[PDB]
DNA sequence: AAAAAAAAAAAACCCCCCCC
DNA sequence: TTTTTTTTTTTT
DNA sequence: AAAAAAAAAA
RNA sequence: UUUUUUUUUUUU
């Protein structure tokens, strides 16, 4: 074990290019401690010095840029700071701490150019209290210490003699001189004297000499100073930071890497396959060899990308050593030239990397993506853990104790395994469970095919962290066309044998701190399990196979992880139950929210296997399931260190795509046990018996007569947990009590161990209320409070208005949509007006709405930027229930639990059905009546007939009013169809197919007469045989509810097209011109299509929508006569003047038009073309639209930069904007494989720009040729 | 009689880009 | 000049 | 019928 | 810093 400390004078850290030079340089050496002198920074600039992998940065700076120091500690160093102090002027900084339980003090000092020895002596005198045997004083001393430190072999002056005497007094010696008495290496070059001297020194107490190993001076190209590396021996307390290898996506994207990697895979699979080894061990060897080859390719890539750098570095070292031996001017000139060339090439490399990053950020500058989501989101808490309460009860910091305690805790969590199989079988036998038939069990046991593997791999989410092997989903996706055969062979092997590779058993658990909880307690840490991609592929194949039948295996009461089943089914059902209990004249009911204590990790694997056997699952599928849970294990990745693996004897392996389905199956045994237990009394809502409802492990149990029912439920829960491990926290589980006598409530409190909430309980993020009359108060008022709180949090968020529009869509809209879905009750207009005011105040940053919310409320015709309409989303959510009304699915028990004292089955007969017979129904209804009222509202708004439609069901009242026998109506439904159009009307009555007369043959004559009398009537014929609009198709055609809210919202937006002013027509009025509909369509399309990135579209939206503010507008606002044009003209300051007719902006437009003339484009000098994108009918050619679009948008950016600045906007700024967009779009295109289009649209523009730019401006603005004729 | 659409009146805050 | 809010009228 | 992103619940 | 389900938005 050794510690490396590096010193370096750098002479400024202000250039954004220069700081990245530090990041690459420091990471290249990878030292334990790196210190920086002469940062040329102030106090307020400390926030800018951030380096990846070095989180411990201590910066001391003054009020002016004359000095500055910093001490940095790498993340791989076990450093515990103890004392930190900073000099006022930033000339020096010292940090004292313990590395591997050994004291070490670092004093980084940047001496002044004049009087350095006196300053160093004063610093030593001031720091005498901190000096010790483990204290190092080092940095730029600006003076040699010995004769051998000068190339001229000259003695030191009197000041340096005083400094040496002070060092001797302070018991300090030169470590570098002691280790290398005859060394002549130098770090500084004095230009006026043409001499070399060593002015950077490291000194310390002689006690450290017992640990000193070696030291050297490594010359640097960063500045004129040379770095010094000191290596010291330390006690062997090294942390085993063997970071798990991971396959980054950048390495995969390289074509040469792709070719060599596929060649290596092919060669391995052609040589290392045989009859003597199984496919599992061969697959493990394949993974190991792939990891080795990937490491080798990454290493050679790192070597080749640094080939020229390394060559110039070697030449620099040779010339520097020769100069140190004897100084010559020619060698100095050669060193200067080669250093300049190397600096230029490395600066180009840094520009390439930073431009890649900036283009990635710019393509998603304001879109719905990571840069915005992480912008609004709070800074993610570090996963490193430094303090955990141990088993004894003491607060400890020792990393080995923390690791041992956390590993023992997570091992004991998964080690409680039960072996009582007899009790398991008895419990499974006691209560009936569904069984799959032969067809479904053969569907499960069907062989795996290559197409299934391709579909599974193509569905794998990307950008997800890999498992222990470090192989990501992109590895399988890119190499799929070679990986399907051998993955298929492996899967056939595991089907035949039932043995999985050892990689399928290992998982990586990462600990995440729970927000709002104590991070010093081990029990407030969320365990997240990561799996290898192949294991996830197999598990997801099995999950899909069992998901094809999970509808039969799982009752509809459980909605978690069930496809086509939505969470709010339980919320609405629970609210309806609460309403019924409230309406009951005598209250003897209980509603429990069972809080399971880590149910996912407490389900016994043997119980899972026994349950799967009892459900009729056998063959290859059950064998594979057993093989998965044969020897599972996981290891905790704590502080980046892989801990010892511990077995998963019990619990279901999280992070597995198949795990939720297995947990649902296991919990369904308990669910059916509760439902089939007659001693547990549910709540009877007419013909619907409601006992319990499930969402994953979250369970709600409704009971009647709780005194006996709750005890029976607890007894059955204990019996279930004795065989499955499903432990519940009964003392924490919240519940309601509804009792008509307080003594009974007290007795129930005494007997039961549940805790009863007086007002609300949380359930699926929804605050269920004891009295449903307070649903709005307990669910929507806090919603507005939270929305206002987040708005205030993002009051000064650094984004434009489109960024905040997308923020509203991305963070506020989903929560509001979910709350609407859960509780779509009649909401007063006050709530919506407050929500709209809060959102709008957020959007415009407390300013007035520059662009009317009515314009942005429109579709993409407003510019592809939509402001969310919360009223329309509310209406869509309310009307969504009508779809479930029409479908009348048997699994929708939530819709049949609405209280009603009349018309028990009505909700299936409103959609496309005769109106109620003047019956006042749903008086106490909470969700259905409002949905019906809204449905009628939109139906009347459409001038539509909502009572008879081509989609009217056969089961509808339109045929049941004719006293038709049931058997006839079932026959019609089964043989013909669902809608009346299938039967036929008028001349088409039962005549659209020979099957029509066939079914007529087995129809009762009276019912057939009634059907003929009804269908052939003229009114029915016209009302049926008409083309249905989109609104009818939304609720009748699709049998799937996926994307229902989107379609209803789009249709409602089309319906509620409020009249809006068209500001493009206002623009036309400004320039005394009239635009046709073609011109407006072209302007809108240009606004939507201006550029792929959102900033350019935002600029075009701002200029076309008259977002920018005009001087006459201000004169009117202030009610004053100061309507004169800004920047000084003497003319009126209208918007068209500010954009086009301004005398101070005309030269820029003349330069632009000269550029178009150089493009051989005779575009007329008409402001519509650049300001709005409207082209004359004579210039419909699209071979140049993109180029001129980019030039005009850059001109608009430049003009907007100088909106009121009296200076004329300059052509060089316009070219600078061109090159900013050039870099952004080029790197976006090279990332998106759009090279050909990018060249085709900017090649001539780049040529013209380079021809019109002088060499000095090109060099100073980093403008140069970047693409070729490729 | 209640809900939805339209018209009239009033009040706003002299830039605009930039900013991960 | 443009936007939002309130008020008045009309229709279901 | 694909890709990407977010959010909600567990 | 996973897994599943559901929901929305944008780009064809
Ligand atoms: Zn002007």
């Amino acid at each position: 074990s050794h510690i490396t400390i590096l010193t370096l004078n750098i002479n400024g850290l202000n250039s954004a290019i220069k700081r990245h030079r530090l990041a690459s340089w420091i990471k290249s050496q990878d030292p334990s401690v790196c210190c920086i002198q002469e940062t040329h920074l102030t106090c307020r600039d400390t926030h800018r010095l951030k380096i990846k992998g070095w989180r411990k940065i201590y910066q001391a700076n003054g009020k002016q840029k004359k000095a500055g120091v910093a001490i940095l500690v790498s993340d791989k160093t076990d450093f515990k700071p103890t004392k930190i102090k900073r000099d006022k002027e930033g000339h020096y900084i010292m940090v004292k701490g313990s590395i591997q339980q050994e004291e070490l003090t670092i004093l980084n000092i940047y001496a002044p150019n004049t009087g350095a020895p006196r300053f160093i002596k004063q610093v030593l005198s001031d720091l005498q209290r901190d000096l010790d045997s483990h204290t190092l004083i080092m940095g730029d001393f600006n003076t040699p210490l010995s004769t051998l430190d000068r190339s001229t072999r000259q003695k030191v002056n009197k000041d340096t003699q005083e400094l040496n005497s002070a060092l001797h007094q302070a018991d300090l010696i030169d470590i570098y001189r002691t280790l290398h008495p005859k060394s002549t290496e130098y770090t500084f070059f004095s230009a006026p004297h043409h001499t070399y001297s060593k002015i950077d020194h490291i000194v310390g107490s002689k006690a450290l000499l017992s640990k000193c190993k070696r030291t050297e001076i490594i010359t640097n190209y960063l500045s004129d100073h040379s770095a010094i590396k000191l290596e010291l021996r330390i006690k062997n307390l090294t942390q085993s930071r063997s970071t798990t290898w991971k396959l980054n996506n950048l390495l995969l994207n390289d074509y040469w890497v792709h070719n060599e990697m596929k060649a290596e895979i092919k060669m391995f699979f052609e040589t290392n396959e045989n009859k003597d080894t199984t496919y599992q061990n061969l697959w493990d060897a394949f993974k190991a060899v792939c990891r080795g080859k990937f490491i080798a390719l990454n290493a050679y890539k790192r070597k080749q990308e640094r080939s020229k750098i390394d060559t110039l570095t070697s030449q620099l070292k040779e010339l520097e050593k020769q100069e140190q031996t004897h100084s010559k001017a020619s060698r100095r000139q050669e060193i200067t030239k080669i250093r300049a060339e190397l600096k230029e090439i490395e600066t180009q490399k840094t520009l390439q990397k930073i431009n890649e990053s900036r283009s990635w950020f710019f393509e998603r500058i304001n879109k719905i993506d990571r840069p915005l989501a992480r912008l609004i989101k709070k800074k993610r808490e570090k996963n490193q853990i430094d303090t955990i309460k141990n088993d004894k009860g003491d607060i400890t910091t020792d990393p080995t104790e923390i690791q041992t305690t956390i590993r023992e805790y997570y091992k004991h969590l998964y080690a409680n395994k039960l072996e009582n199989l007899e009790e398991m079988d008895t419990f499974l036998d006691t209560y009936t469970l569904p069984r799959l038939n032969q067809e479904e069990v053969e569907s499960l046991n069907r062989p795996i095919t290559g197409s299934e593997i391709v579909a599974i791999i193509n569905s794998l989410p990307t950008k997800k962290s890999p498992g222990p092997d470090g192989f990501t989903a992109e590895f399988y996706q890119r190499y799929k066309e070679e990986l399907v055969p051998f993955l298929l062979k492996l899967f056939q092997s595991i089907e035949k044998e039932g043995i999985l590779p050892n990689s399928f058993y290992e998982a990586s658990i990462i600990l995440i701190p729970k927000p709002g909880r104590d991070t010093t307690k081990k029990e407030n840490f969320r365990p997240i399990s990561l799996m290898n991609i192949d294991a996830k592929i197999l598990n997801k194949i099995l999950a899909n196979r069992i998901q094809q039948h999970i509808k039969k295996l799982i009752h509809h009461d459980q909605v978690g992880f069930i496809p086509g089943m939505q969470g709010w089914f339980n919320i609405r059902k629970s609210i309806n139950v609460i309403q019924h209990i409230n309406r009951a004249k005598d209250k003897n009911h209980m509603i429990i929210s069972i809080d399971a204590e880590k149910a996912f990790d407490k389900i016994q694997q043997p119980f899972m296997l026994k349950t799967l056997n009892k459900l009729g699952i056998d063959g290859t599928y059950f064998k594979i399931i057993r093989a998965i849970y044969d020897k599972p294990t996981a290891n905790i990745i704590l502080n980046g260190q892989k801990l010892e693996a511990f077995p998963l004897k019990t619990g279901t392996r999280q992070g597995c795509p198949l795990s939720p389905l297995l947990f649902n199956i296991v919990l369904e045994v308990l669910a059916r046990a509760i439902r089939q237990e007659k001693e547990i009394k549910g709540i009877q809502l007419g013909k619907e018996e409601v006992k319990l409802s499930l969402f994953a492990d979250d369970m709600i149990v409704y009971l009647e007569n709780p005194i006996v029912s709750a005890q029976n439920l607890l007894k059955l829960i204990s019996n279930f947990s004795k065989v499955s491990g499903y432990k519940i926290n009964v003392q924490k589980s919240q519940a309601f009590l509804y009792t008509n006598n307080r003594q009974t409530e007290s007795q129930i409190m005494g007997e039961l161990p549940f805790t009863i909430a007086s007002k609300r309980i949380k359930y699926l993020g929804i605050q269920l209320t004891r009295d449903v009359k307070d649903l709005f108060k307990e669910n929507y008022k806090p919603l507005l409070k939270e929305i206002k709180e987040e708005t205030n949090k993002w009051k000064n968020i650094p984004c434009s208005w489109v960024g905040r529009i997308n923020i509203v869509k991305m963070a506020i809209l989903p929560k509001v949509i979910y709350r609407f879905n859960a509780i779509p009750i009649k909401l007063p207009m006050t709530f919506f007006t407050e929500l709209e005011k809060t959102t709008l105040k957020f959007i415009w940053n407390q300013k007035r709405a520059r662009i009317a919310k009515s314009i942005l409320s429109q579709k993409n015709k407003a510019g592809g930027i939509t402001l969310p309409d919360f009223k329309l989303y509310y209406k869509a959510t309310v009307t969504k229930t009508a779809w479930y009304w029409y479908q009348n699915r048997d699994i929708d028990q939530w819709n049949r639990t609405e209280p009603s004292e009349i018309m028990p089955h009505i909700y299936n007969y409103l959609i496309f059905d005769k109106p109620e017979k003047n019956k006042q129904w749903g008086k106490d209804s909470l969700f259905n009546k409002w949905c019906w009222e809204n449905w009628l509202a939109i139906c009347r708004k459409l001038k539509l007939d909502p009572f008879l439609t081509p989609y009217t069901k056969i089961n509808s009242r339109w045929i049941k009013d004719l006293n038709v026998k049931p058997k006839t109506i079932k026959t019609l439904e089964e043989n013909l169809g669902i809608t009346i159009q299938d039967i036929g009307v008028g001349k088409d009555f039962m005549s659209k197919t020979p099957k029509a007369m066939a079914t007529k043959d087995k129809i009762d004559k009276w019912d057939l007469i009634k059907l003929k009398s009804f269908c052939t009537a003229k009114e029915t014929t016209i009302r049926v045989n008409r083309q249905p609009t989109t609104w009818e198709k939304i609720f009748a055609t699709y049998s799937s509810d996926k994307g229902l809210i989107s379609r209803i919202y789009n249709e409602l937006k089309q319906i509620y097209k409020k009249k809006t002013n068209n500001p493009i027509k206002k623009w036309a009025k400004d320039m005394n011109r009239h635009f046709s509909k073609e011109d407006i369509y072209a302007a809108k399309k240009h606004m939507k299509k201006c550029s792929s990135s959102l900033a350019i579209r935002e600029m075009q939206i701002k200029t076309t929508m008259r977002y920018h503010l005009t001087p006459v507008r201000m004169a009117i606002i202030k009610k004053s006569g100061n309507n004169r044009c800004w920047r000084g003209c003497g003319e009126i300051g209208t918007l068209l003047h500010c954009w086009w007719d301004c005398k101070l902006v005309q030269p820029l437009w003349k330069s632009v038009w000269r550029f178009l003339r150089d493009l051989e484009l005779e575009i007329p000098f008409d402001p519509a073309i650049p300001l709005l994108g409207i082209y004359p009918n004579e210039y419909k050619s699209c071979c140049y639209k993109d180029t001129c679009t980019r030039m005009f948008i850059a001109a608009l950016f430049t003009i907007a930069k100088t909106w009121n600045q009296p200076k004329c906007p300059t052509m060089i700024d316009w070219i600078k904007k061109m090159w900013h967009i050039y870099t952004m779009e080029y790197y976006a295109a090279i990332k998106n494989d759009e090279f050909i289009s990018f060249v085709g649209t900017w090649m001539k523009l780049e040529t013209i720009i380079l021809s019109k730019l002088s060499q000095e401006q090109k060099t100073k603005h980093r403008i140069f040729s970047l693409i070729g004729g490729n």
